[PDB]
């Protein structure tokens, strides 16, 4: 063997693989320095999964090769990141298609049911009698992000 390839010594991957599963901390900053999201504030860690379409591939390519105790910082722009935010994702509903959700309030998020069962939260960007203009692009798109991430564990476990 002539490759430099080396037995693994560990149970687990020891770096980030195309098909892992990572815990980590992290905290996502906006330009204006700003936290959108930190897993201080959720109170957990959070789980990313790579090899799914859950995560960019911006981000992904940032994670693969990272091992346990590693911390990166970088940012990414939006066609790496959450994409730029699209005119199709504006969408009308009727007033009367909350009458049980609550009333609509300008700048509200309110959660909507796909026809799969899956949720998805809205915006409420315009109320104008009984038409709702509602904004389901994601709460991020358009922005430039500022990753902090720190990889506690790859491929965790489960639990007897």
């Amino acid at each position: 063997h002539s490759s430099g390839l080396v037995p693994r010594g560990s149970h687990m991957s020891e770096s980030v693989q195309s098909n892992s599963a990572v815990l980590v901390h992290f905290t996502l900053k906006l330009d204006d320095g700003t936290t959108a999201e930190s897993t201080r504030n959720n109170g957990k860690p959070a789980l990313f999964r790579l090899g799914d379409a859950s995560l960019s591939e911006g981000l992904e390519q940032h994670l693969l090769g990272l091992k346990v105790g590693d911390k990166t910082t970088f940012s990414l722009e939006p066609d790496a990141a959450f994409g730029v935010p699209s005119p199709d994702l504006i969408q009308y509903f009727s007033r009367r298609e909350f009458m049980d959700a609550g009333e609509p309030e300008i700048g509200a998020i309110m959660l909507f049911t796909a026809m799969d069962g899956s949720e998805m939260p809205g915006v409420i960007r315009e109320i104008n009698g009984d038409s709702i203009t509602v904004d389901f692009n994601h709460p991020l798109a358009g922005q430039t992000v500022h990753f902090d991430i720190e990889v506690l564990e790859i491929d965790p476990a489960l639990e007897a």
